[PDB]
């Protein structure tokens, strides 16, 4: 069982970040996983962020990031034969980026993971985050 | 529409907790809902932390609540057709009860929904959320 892996091929997973008050928010997100291959680097994970500045919503997880970068973000596998569960989590940190090599690389792994996005519009900011801790468990 | 319904049935649920320096700590977990049929009462969703074994994984998340009773739970939804995603979740306040009341209630909401604890023993304690806020989205 290979934890990065498993995370890095699941189609969902849940970001927590900090509201104002220091309580915790979850929402889901598609994301990508780059494994650094200079192995010792630290993952990076990338999800982009259907956003419109000063006429849209889904501020919120922009605006907790702004205010305290600490996330978290969990995939889990559910089965009915409880032996069969497991989760990987990532803790670490996360960066928005407006501009720069960060959304293309974001954007780019995130059209080759999901093919929604031949339809779907790619034109909002990529949080990226530094992973500094995986973990897991296995039933 | 109808989120709490959504939410309920569902067999898993992301619980966000706060680690002591106030970063998310993220876990799944399987819950029951208690939706009480008098009206102006919150909602209540518990889960079992198993005491057959004591686990470091265990302690940590409930020294989170006994710290700081600040919780979120998201139920999700992903499909590859990104029309039919959806989400509930639920913010609130969290007590661990070792014994009690609290402890029956949850042990009876969770047997009547998990064939699995036919099977799984249920005897550790019982976390015990008043939801504050329900939120939700569909594509
Ligand atoms: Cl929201
Ligand atoms: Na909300």
């Amino acid at each position: 069982f290979d934890a990065v892996t498993a995370f890095a091929d699941a189609p969902a997973a849940v970001l927590s970040t900090l509201n104002a008050d220091g309580a915790p928010h979850l929402v889901p997100v598609v994301f990508a996983v780059h494994v650094p291959h200079v192995e010792g680097q630290p993952a990076r994970i990338y999800t982009a962020v259907d956003a419109k500045r000063k006429t849209t919503r889904n501020l919120r997880r922009l605006a907790n990031i702004d205010r305290d970068s600490r996330v978290s973000l969990l995939v889990d596998h559910y089965s009915d034969d409880w032996t069969q569960l497991w989760w990987v989590r990532a803790d670490g940190v996360a960066t928005t980026h407006h501009s720069g090599d960060e959304v293309a690389t974001g954007y780019a792994l995130l059209r080759a993971k999901y093919h929604q996005y031949e339809r779907v519009s790619l034109d909002g900011p990529v949080i990226s985050v530094e992973v500094s801790r995986w973990a897991s468990w296995q039933a």
